[PDB]
């Protein structure tokens, strides 16, 4: 009944707002990652190493955020 | 009832939230990457490859508003 | 009755927020593209190749948005 | 009814918030594209076809929030 | 009665939030287009022809909140 | 009744919101054409030209606010 | 009975939210145009008249907010 | 009744929001005009004068929400 | 009765909100005075003198937003 | 009653309020009055008499909603 | 009975909102201090002076919601 | 009942907003993270020890907002 | 009764709001420390000295949600 | 009933709330204090540990939102 349009709506909003931050985040470092690659080409390889490692861990922010709202759509125990 | 009025705003904020973020993100990110470019012709063929990386990176994090906001309107299990 | 309501609100805001993001992303990155090409204009065929590719994977980021509208405007399955 | 209320404003806000960062966006890319033409007056028949390709890009992410508030104000099929 | 309140407001925000991003976007397009006249007057002629094709193209997203605020207020199909 | 309660209040947030953007936009084309005009006085004549064009663009985006906050409070057609 | 009470906050919003911007765009304008005067105070009686020009125009922004604020309070035809 | 709960509110808001803008305006020109005076001391009594004229500009700006709050409190015409 | 209880919110948001951007303004325009006459010394006495005047004309903004508050609560109605 | 709830979250908003801007405001001006002090120690005494007088200025900005959230818990007179 | 409920979130509130801007600001100042002596090892014991002055000026805006979050919870006149 | 429905929307929320910082944080340091190995490639192997320490502790930020989150999901002693 | 759910969600949002300002104040003041140390190691004992009275400083700003919550939640008077 | 329904939700914005601000403080701090490291590679076992202390001090800030939160979920003395 109402915990059917609750979790529905959780599960909207819990994949809705876990993007906006690491959006950025992502966003500036990899520019940034690019702008140093520009600026020293030869430390490309040595480079986006870091920017990879980076970029995954920002990725998982948006992954829990994902992985719940599946959790309230598909795998609800509430309902 | 409730619940298929529920589910589909829920589809609405999921893809509406989700593009926020890595919408400003891949943008400097982008503009960033070319700006190296204009400064670094010959580091194209090797700039994008990061860029590339990049924007596929948060491109998955607007996939996921887009996905679960499907398995709303489309493949919801509470309707 | 509700949820025909419903749904054609969440078709005015997934398309309503898709833009804000993306619309501000486009814009650095294109103004700064340009910028570039002023800077180095005989990298000009070389520079917007980037900017393409880069305009376009975030003009699917306010797809994503156009489409679930469209779905809950027109192909909608809850009503 | 209620939907005809519903879908009225969805119209108003689809339009409403569709022009907040394209609004934004075009204007720094512009901006910067005229900076560019001043610093390289010489590039500028060179310029302007990157911020016209640029600012139409732009220019469609307003289009889709338009055209979804007139497929709510016209061909509306939930009234 | 309702619809008739509805699409009187969806008419009052339609204009109002349109014209928020675009206010901004001309003000650093145009004020960055002066700086470069200043810095090179003899690009003038030059100059204003993109910050006119730039200034239409921001404004026309506002002329879509103002005629979908328009065709609520006088062309409204749903009263 | 309630739609000349509603059209009177969307008639003081259509010219509220209006202004925030442009009058946020000439503030900062307007003070960057002065700069310009105090490096280099020679050229105002010419620059003032440009600021005129571009006050007066910026200026219409809240005459939209306020022809329709005025067509909503005197020339109202649903009242 | 409502109306007297919607228009009077319509009367308060319109004026609350006019300032917003234009305090803001004025600022930044004149501020940058008094550093110019002290950069160059030759070109004083020649920059005023541009900040004066743009002050005005400024000023507008809050005029209209001024008054449908007091045509909502005094010449209100609603009430 | 109502009316009298309501202005009295819509006087809180008029007076509330109206400092916003120009009081973050005032700061930025009036500190910007104090650096410019310590470059340049020997421009003061001409810095001033466009400072002060500034000043007022915007302190009108904030007057509007400070006149429109007492014409709710004290003149109020609808109670 | 709920005429007491709405003058009383507004007495509280019409001085809450006033003093957001004033309170920022005279932060930049002090701080920035500030760093001017650290630059310039010999200038203080002459600097000081425009960032009262500055001072003073941020300041009563936040002020009617106090009196508004106060004639909500004390004169009100 | 009612008043005795309302004038008590009023008297929280007041305090909560007033410290938002005026935090910000002291903190700008007193960092940068620490690193003019850093730059030239010679002129300490002389500078913190301005910085004095500036910060008193902004610590009554929050002593207004300070009284008045007093003002209404106390010395309420409506209850 | 609501007071109780009442006071008891102007409570939260109070001490959640003041916290904001102060909590921004001293960290502006602090950090700008530190900057300084860094640069100027040698005029520490001066520099701190005037941060101690300024950082606790900021605390004390942050007490005055504490203060009345704290009378609003134990000293309580309304209930 | 309420319990089930409220606890599912708290459960969307905790990790909804808990990425929004952390996830702006660690682009920020990622990114400059980055910078610094394309300006000294030498120090490599020492820098990202940083990063990594640094990485993790804002991981474990958005970690509190997951763990909560699957506290009110799954092992809900409430319900 | 209400007054129980209801300190309880003053009790959430008073530690939640008050670490945001000083999360972020904190922050800027350590990294800036830090670069501060990077350019000076030799005044680094003589450095996080005041970075030490300023993060306590700040980090009282958090205290004072901290405790008003836990005031709200164990030592409650109003329940 | 309502409070177990109001402490759960308390429980998930305190801790959703509560990493906002550090997110972005550790963030900016983290990572100037990379760039100096490699800026001064012979200052890095000097730096990291006032970064350590500076990240522990700001990890503190959403340990209070989390610990209030379980004390909310687990401990919880209202219910
Ligand atoms: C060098 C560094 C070294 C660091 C390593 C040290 C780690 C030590 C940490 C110790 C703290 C744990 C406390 C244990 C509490 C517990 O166990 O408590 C047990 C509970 C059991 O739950 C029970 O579940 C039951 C279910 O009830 C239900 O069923 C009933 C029917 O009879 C009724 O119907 C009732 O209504 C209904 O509620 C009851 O409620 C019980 O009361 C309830 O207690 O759960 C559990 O198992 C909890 C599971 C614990 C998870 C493990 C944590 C992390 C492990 C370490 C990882 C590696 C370390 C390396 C780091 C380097
Ligand atoms: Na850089
Ligand atoms: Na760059
Ligand atoms: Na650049
Ligand atoms: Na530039
Ligand atoms: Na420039
Ligand atoms: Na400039
Ligand atoms: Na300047
Ligand atoms: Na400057
Ligand atoms: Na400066
Ligand atoms: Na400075
Ligand atoms: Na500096
Ligand atoms: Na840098
Ligand atoms: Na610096
Ligand atoms: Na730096
Ligand atoms: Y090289
Ligand atoms: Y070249
Ligand atoms: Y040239
Ligand atoms: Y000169
Ligand atoms: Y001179
Ligand atoms: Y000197
Ligand atoms: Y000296
Ligand atoms: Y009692
Ligand atoms: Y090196
Ligand atoms: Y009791």
């Amino acid at each position: 009944p109402l915990i059917a349009a609750a979790s529905v709506i959780a599960a909207g909003l819990a994949v809705g707002l876990a993007s906006i931050g690491p959006g950025v985040g992502q966003g500036t470092a990899a520019g940034q990652a690019v702008e140093g690659i520009a600026r020293q080409p030869e430390a490309e390889d040595k480079i986006r190493g870091t920017l990879l490692l980076s970029l995954a861990f920002m990725e998982a922010l948006t992954i829990y955020g994902l992985v719940v709202a599946l959790a309230l759509l598909f795998a609800n125990p509430f309902v």
